[PDB]
DNA sequence: ACGACAGATAATTTGTCACTGTACACTACGCCTTTTGTGGAGATGTCTAATATCTACGTTTTAACAGTGGCCTTATTAAATGACTTCTCAACCTTCAC
């Protein structure tokens, strides 16, 4: 059932912050240099942002905040 | 792309040790109520054998006397006594004697 995101950390914003930059609609053309705009933001590699939009989608924001 | 090798790295628990909040300060099984089955007199009710009493049952004994039954010989003549009965209870005249 539903599992809803409360009390995000800072980072958890800043994660949130290029996720809803993200949500912009964007093809392979446009992800690529649409992501790296963020991964100079989250300033760490292209695919740890690949895991965070994957875990986003697998799990929402209680995704992209970490669990213990 | 993603995810997939060996290893980094942010947790996670294990273990130290300075610090502090607290009890020890004697001070619950005890006060009080109710039920309740067991128990001790103690007034009262229960109801008999029996040793008479208390007359009668009537039943013996007495004597009094009543009735039955046996016996008792009968004659004559005399006497005494007491009685009974019957009969009787004249009257004038003549004759011879003094």
């Amino acid at each position: 059932k539903n599992v809803i995101a409360t009390q995000l950390s800072e980072e958890a914003q800043v994660k949130l912050e290029v996720i809803q930059s993200l949500l912009e609609p964007c093809d392979r053309t446009t992800y690529g240099q649409k992501l790296r705009e963020a991964a100079e933001k989250l300033n760490v590699s292209l695919r740890t942002v690949q895991r965070l939009v994957k875990n986003w989608e697998q799990d929402g924001l209680v995704g992209l905040t970490q669990t213990s």
